[PDB]
């Protein structure tokens, strides 16, 4: 997937937009923009409103001015964005006709929705019981089971839908670059992989502090708070709320805490074990290839649909991946999750491919497994033997917050 | 502000309040502030913000909260950035202790009135009765923003009635690497989009 960064990054063409003006600009020395047609186009978190085609005329290192047409301003909520793409309408001797050499989007506006779910003509049915607790609505049911203190199951009509809970997740199954140089034999200190270890990250034990319900006029809520500890050190503290409304939406809110002492994180999310098992995925968000914090300016925001497959990057020596950031709407199954998160989904846990060393040694698991991230540390690159994310990227706030819906269709 | 929502509920161990506006600006939505209040048995109301800015408008200033304490008392004790005013962009100076100052320190009588006397990182804040807590920003002082903004010089300031608040969850840069020009680092516009914080407030 790095390629496409790359192709991105070198582009020989760049874009500024003012107001409705797109100006271009050749890094070409020596040619003339003479097979370069540039393909613009607008839409409304996906939904394309006016598109637009203009052949270039571009001197080496000159630049062009383009004229906008008016442009569409949509009532609805949404995100408007524009985007721009540069194509070679003529074959070469080293492309085909058609050939994308480069591309730009920008957010053009907002239109923040404040509007209200309209009312519900019921609202769950709150149960409990020794082991937990359950909701009921319909041929919806969830279960919360009281000594974990996680969402256990749910189902639709008789269909249970997780083969497993859905829990908070802090960790990774390490890039090449989390583990550099470290050796079984010959440990290197440094490695994020060795720090992330050492802290016991990746067998801390969460605790219960806390597991309620109630009864709300138009829902029901939960809430709970466990820690990670290790060794007698309190890791993380993750604090949540989960309400259930009539409407059959179960809103998610995370308050996480991390320790300033201990190492930032690799991710900040949850995860799960879906039963089910579908063809396509269907997103609203960056794309359409794996893109992560440090390396994402090449995937653009729109509407990606693609098969399951292709949301799994089979690098040889297996680690986390196939991630897409900044998601609003994730679509599996009958499910819809909404937000602004980033996310994974493939058939192999991250204990697998942490814990297998040749992709061809991969076995699909049970059903789907999702990794839902409200923060994901970079990835780096800088070199391989040494650490190299950024400061910008590393999750070292202390605290963070994210929100999310889960719904069946 | 428009009302969107307010609500109350019930709990077993508290009474829960939730609210919804939107500011908005001919016909534009340019926030929206969601917010629950959550008063227990112990006394303590913890206070919770979500805010959403349109990203097509220019990065607010600031994100928090104000009101006028009828209140007015002698000092101001704090844990977090101190002693002076101190902002997001000026701030290695400043130390994380506890502070406890006359009201007056908290104000700079900038000669050219404005925003001023801010401390951040703050974690807990005492006045008379009132204890808040936290993490974030904030000034106080006899002066409301308005007349602040609407005051040419310091010497025409007149205290107020009682003791103005400030609670910031997030504070913009000032900048000042010129002062003809917009010269606040992006790393310092508040740009999110999207902003989260809670608080806790009580009296002894």
């Amino acid at each position: 997937p790095a390629l496409t960064e790359a192709k991105h990054q070198q582009q020989f063409f760049q874009f500024r937009l003012s107001g409705q003006t797109i100006e271009v600009t050749s890094e070409y020395l020596f040619r003339h923009s003479d097979n370069e047609l540039l393909h613009w186009m607008v839409a409304l978190d996906g939904k394309p409103l006016a598109s637009g085609e203009v052949p270039l005329d571009v001197a080496p290192q000159g630049k062009q001015l383009i004229e906008l047409p008016e442009l569409p301003q949509p009532e609805s909520a949404g995100q408007l964005w524009l985007t721009v793409r540069v194509v070679q309408p003529n074959a070469t001797a080293w492309s085909e006709a058609g050939h994308i050499s480069a591309w730009q989007q920008w957010r053009l506006a907002e239109n923040l929705s404040v509007t209200l779910p309209a009312a519900s003509h019921a609202i769950p049915h709150l149960t409990t019981s020794e082991m937990d607790f359950c909701i009921e609505l319909g041929n919806k049911r969830w279960q919360f089971n009281r000594q974990s203190g996680f969402l256990s199951q749910m189902w639709i009509g008789d269909k249970k839908q997780l083969l497993t809970p859905l829990r908070d997740q802090f960790t990774r199954a390490p890039l090449d670059n989390d583990i550099g140089v470290s050796e079984a034999t010959r440990i290197d200190p440094n490695a994020w992989v060795e720090r992330w270890k050492a802290a016991g990250h990746y067998q801390a034990e969460a605790a219960l502090l806390q597991c309620t319900a109630d009864t709300l006029a138009d829902a029901v809520l939960i809430t709970t708070a466990h820690a990670w500890q290790h060794q007698g050190k309190t890791l993380f503290i993750s604090r949540k709320t989960y309400r259930i409304d009539g409407s059959g939406q179960m809103a998610i809110t995370v308050d996480v805490e991390v320790a300033s002492d201990t190492p930032h994180p690799a991710r900040i999310g949850l995860n799960c074990q879906l039963a089910q098992v579908a063809e396509r995925v269907n997103w609203l968000g960056l794309g359409p290839q794996e893109n992560y914090p440090d390396r994402l300016t090449a995937a653009c925001f729109d509407r990606w649909d693609l098969p399951l497959s292709d949301m799994y990057t089979p690098y040889v020596f297996p680690s986390e991946n196939g991630l897409r950031c900044g998601t609003r709407e994730l679509n599996y199954g009958p499910h819809q999750w909404r937000g602004d998160f980033q996310f994974n989904i493939s058939r192999y846990s991250q204990q697998q491919l942490m814990e297998t060393s040749h992709r061809h040694l991969l076995h699909a698991e049970e059903g789907t497994w999702l990794n839902i991230d409200g923060f994901h540390m970079g990835i780096g690159g800088d070199d391989s033997w040494s650490p190299s994310v950024s400061a910008e990227f590393q999750l070292s706030a202390g605290r963070y917050h994210y929100q999310l819906v889960w719904c069946q269709k």
